[PDB]
């Protein structure tokens, strides 16, 4: 409930920050690895802030290939 860890679509990119599956927000300060590409499909640890306006942030992303 609190944290997940899931694999998910990049949908969006931009310059510090990007969006996986249009709801999980991840600052690029949490890639490690290769950075992704867009519609690339990654490996998300998040966290879940209902009493937020994006419930869901990423601690952790990593391109799988």
């Amino acid at each position: 409930e609190k944290q997940r860890v899931f694999t998910g679509i990049v949908t969006s990119l931009h310059d510090y920050f990007g969006v996986v599956d249009e709801e999980v927000f991840f600052q690029l300060s949490v890639v490690k690895g290769r950075l992704p590409q867009l519609g690339e499909k990654v490996l998300v640890k998040a966290a879940y802030n209902p009493g937020q306006a994006v419930p869901w942030n990423a601690v952790k992303v990593q391109t799988l290939s």
